[PDB]
């Protein structure tokens, strides 16, 4: 039937079946959906304080919108961010529909870095409001040659505390200057939750070499139930949302108890999903005599989303019909609580 | 009766049961009402707002007893004098939703609101949690065969979910009974649907005035689960604003604010779809031409939770959970057509 | 597999499993425990506020800790002295669910709160998802057969949904401890439980104090996906407020606040609906005549989704989805009897 | 899962899909919009060049944009007087299609062409290749039943395929936007369309225009292989002319230069037919008698294949072949009737 | 049937048939299981005179409770104990139920290392006092890069002597100073019989590479019968235990002829279950020009135990129902003595 595709990319988020996947469900009338995909190279960095000695970099794939990879101690994030922010990188979807943009409330004119504590409007660009996620997984492929092919990983899966400092916004690219917005994980879960986490004890929990990660393949479950969209709401904030002050512009909220901080968790993250952090015990890199452990890293997130009439996407969306095999479908899926599995 | 809940579930205006529920099983004690009223609409004679343009702007909306709102109406222009659009609204009086104004410190029923002194939206209906089995318009042309021309187009669209595009206004369509509901606000007109591509919508359909006599306006549910609403306490004071003239149509004074979001969340059923429908009319200057004159017939089928203290409490009956119930809600909502045969 | 989730969904004291589920799939990893306290409670001997009064008023609610309340009781009227209708609080101390009251500057736990000072209210779990698998509640009259007189009667209503309805206070039942809890507030009373005309409401039922021992109240879910409840971070200066005495209850101090909608929210399943119970006894004069002492037994079945911090996070179990778990739902909510036989 | 294909190649104004496509598997990964538009037309009452006519001439073409061109209508004598035989033109604005006039040598966008200067026609859409899956036309007269006199007269023809048919023009109608289309050119009613013995042609048929509602224009493609028209890129000076007014209608300025050869290939789908309609309405004097009023609906479903450097891209699907293809085409062109019961 | 997953574990150490297993022998009416796990990387060290001149690591996997995992000539071993306990290191489970606490007897203040002879008191920590273990695995993954994956293994299973000097106790987390106690196979073992053994000559003796031992997967094997709890009793000590002296802080049984010893080797051992001793001849490690072979050890002991009701884990508890399958279960498992099987 028509729903294999559907049910094909589900189960398998690189899966060829379909460019324009849904949840056949019946729950989006009219939707369009998109399959945001980017693949970075990424090196574990040689930091000279905050990850001073240590050749671990922490990547945490998350169900947010736009940027939902982020990388602590990359070289890439070594550079854009030194010493803040956990010297993070993020990998998110640029020129492709979603995202925010940030205004001077009083006079609308686009501005990145935000100007707090004057007022700020997060301007949603997509055309849309209501959004989730069909499926997102994550490949990371060790680029080394076979004499530099040293180190392991571990990964395991996890339910997310949903604290709203947990997430953030930045720019979709990757950089810390364009004006094209999106939702990550925020590096502070890292050091309130990560870096002290007992790994091994997650159920799920798998560990190998970083010689074989490439033949794995990561990928967050939804529930077996009804999978609700996420509503994108109205966002202005003053000094509502903060940052470390510096160069780095990862902005998240200033505590976890305004009204501002729930609306933004709410609105920026998929909570239907679960959330998985890896650890790469990578080649040292000291950038004398060696030079870390580069990846290729492949994420995609599939998202369905109901443009509103405004949007000129609108003309192109086509019916959502229920299947009678997305039920087992996702039960199948989620039955399984292994980080990764066999690509 | 799980066919006679189907039956009200796909034809708003049926006659298979006076009490429908859509057999899901959610709601364990409940009753519903089926709120309907039959209004007369002429398209108006404005002289700025709308001036010498002959289309009446019609929205249909899942809110919370005024679904219908009606701009460059006669009526419209009439009540509200160059402001709001010059539009009219179709609600419910008289049946039981509905919420009152009161002055917060005192308790004083106060319509319209006495901002930006502290004001209560009380709700007067003895239920907390709602939701919408079928909304359902009808539309008939009633003016003579020398007069009966005109074309009309229509769509229903997602609708981008801006508390400002919802507004409180009392429900008997005048301005000051301070009997209040919820309606679509004719701002969503000067930011959207004046704008819209309406052609280019899935579903999108055209006609001719005479015809629409033919057709019938419903909204569509998800396949899903069928969420109630939830109706929350609601206090304000410059957090909500109005034109500030004599139309007394009040909504959030922005879209940010917590009372914004929460009057958004409670005064819609955000799991049905909005229609818009544009009227094409015979001029109306006043003079040589009368414009058209129209009946509207709105029904809003309603399923709600009655709390003890309610006098609709003792009344209360049992949801029974039916095997068809997806099946129903997907074979309606896989046509996005407009409209349909009556 | 599923078939003592099952049992235990319609049987809240069933011993099919010590690690019940919703076998939905809503929680992909999740593990539950059965809240469980039994406790003997008589009605009080009230000098001024239920003075001559042999009326026990009980409350069943679907708060997160603490879900009965009971009013004009001995424990009531020795703990909390003309204060908070002098009702005492039936919760699950010492077992995984609670929270703790800090002052928010330093962290340092603190009961009661230091109103107006900023307050925490830290969530001691390692879960911010939880949800009622089956809620129940068995009265036991352990008065000698010479002293069985009495009668009861009981009901199952909406709940209003008001953020002052729910209250905080000590999981054990004291007024010092610090492991708190959400209960039915006795405001709730006030407003509607004493003035609540009970044989009106669908499902009423009474009988005897000496044949309630045959009798089981549980709270009916729905029938369909049954949501769970996320616990917010919680922060709070003069939002929250208390009677200003001894009894140590607080509550939200109104109910527009985004505090007070946040606590009722996190604090309650709204999936379930609550029961109220009028115990009619011997009266109490506090020297010679003691009044009915009863074997109160409420069992709380809840399954949580543990975060990685908590050690629980290691024992968490699959949840798989049965194909009977809706026909279960609507089989035990279609009756709305608000006691069923032992 | 082609049937709804199939659906709108026979019915351009069926609502099968939004994505439709020739299942030929001619265009491996390609994506389709239906071009619409709606307006209303009535009969123009000019000064000199139509004067005391009550006749609209209407052709309807498979140009790139804009389709659909009337002669002697209230908007063609009111933007172009007494040029270009008075003509309107119904276009797709807003949507993917369509052209930017632009100075050649700065890129400068321009319109109208600064002739006899270097211009140059940049392709705004993301796509080279494109063809047309169906294209129909829907008249209703819309007005009163009293006023409901008249007749209409069609047919269908094998094409000239002469370059100065065909013109470039706004794609919403207007003469200043720069957002241009491919249109039939009115020099084609001056050179053919009015001396045309209609009665003669094959599959012509006459109607009254109070009947013209339940009527239905579709071009008819072929039964072969659907082969795509590919848009070159094009650059003018003098190879291109207009009537040297307002009106900015431009077509080449003779037919056997390689740009007139190059503009007419890329402006129209040679595999299609075209349609020519006389509409015989009541007179327009202009002040009492405002003729025929009619409702204009031309749907254009398209095909293309979008290039890398566009974001529609992405959005791409695959093209599979269909058994059934070449039967539907034939069924469909085997009938020369103009119009078929709507 | 339900019993499926607990035979899974069984065989599978590391399967993922359940986060509860059991052994499904009705031997214990009410019991909660737990998976102890734990993921270090292990490289060969480069000793100066215990193991100068040497380039094998020695690895003992044995049935003890807490701590399975001696590795002797490790990197952490010589940096942690240099010149004692034959430099070893051990792999345990931390943060998990399991464990002890040394306290001073009389006062009963948590001390460690135990200030003997003073008394001593090791106090049962874990809320139980029957345990046995349900599977124990281990996997070794050879972590160097392609360039200096060079060496070769040799492993065997074996029936212990049961002598009350070979197990130790040592904190769970592998450091010297936490006072959170297991009991450990002891190096002592090594030099009374390790080193010296045939292994060749024992039955189900396996050599390889070790670029392959990535491939193989070691697990204890249970007896066919009845698999008997052990009970943890009540432990005070003065001078019947000792340790080295030194900064190592391994602490056994001072003779195996007292009580105390006898009492120490049961509780701390379930003797139904045999050991397996590993040699890793990897490559040199001098500290110059090769830097040994680094490894990544994953020990996993499944372990069901019958909680005492002041434990709050009691509450958890579920039926252990008997099984048809599990004797020929267990049977077909240990039918065959190979040390090792392919993953």
């Amino acid at each position: 039937s028509g729903a294999a595709k559907h049910h094909a990319v589900r189960v398998k988020p690189f899966s060829n079946a379909t460019t324009q996947p849904k949840i056949p469900d019946g729950l989006l009338t009219s939707s369009l959906s998109r399959r945001l995909q980017n693949v970075v190279g990424v090196r574990n960095g040689n930091s000279p304080s905050v990850h001073a000695g240590s050749d671990v970099m922490h990547v945490v794939i998350a169900p947010t919108l736009g940027v939902p990879v982020m990388i602590a101690n990359s070289a890439e994030g070594v550079l854009k961010r030194p010493g803040l922010s956990q010297e993070s990188s993020f990998i998110g979807f640029p020129g492709q529909t979603v995202g925010f943009e940030n205004l001077i409330e009083s006079t609308g004119v686009p501005t990145w870095p935000p100007t707090i504590p004057t007022g700020q409007k997060l301007e949603n660009k997509g055309g849309f409001v209501l959004w989730r996620i069909i499926s997102q997984g994550l490949r990371i492929d060790l680029a080394n040659s076979d004499e530099e092919n040293d180190g392991w990983f571990e990964a395991c899966r996890f339910n997310w505390r949903n604290v709203p400092r947990d997430v953030c916004m930045t720019p979709l690219d990757g950089s810390t200057t364009t004006n094209s917005i999106g939702i990550a994980p925020n590096p502070l879960w890292l050091e309130e939750v990560g870096y002290g986490m007992a790994m091994v004890e997650q159920p799920g929990y798998k560990s190998g070499l970083l010689k074989d990660i490439k033949k794995a393949e990561f990928m967050l479950h939804p529930r077996t139930t009804t999978h609700d969209p996420t509503l994108i709401d109205p966002f202005e904030y003053g000094g509502s949302m903060t940052s470390s002050g510096g160069i780095d512009n990862v902005y998240y909220p200033s505590d976890n108890v305004s009204g501002n901080a729930v609306r933004f968790r709410d609105m920026g993250v998929d909570q239907n999903m679960d959330w998985i952090y890896i650890r790469l015990h990578c080649r040292p890199n000291n950038g004398t005599s060696s030079l870390g452990s580069n990846f290729l890293f492949n994420v995609i997130q599939n998202v369905e989303v109901a443009f509103n009439p405004s949007s000129d996407f609108a003309a192109f969306q086509t019916i959502n019909k229920a299947d009678t095999k997305t039920k087992m479908v996702a039960d199948g899926l989620n039955n399984n609580p292994d980080v990764f599995n066999g690509r």
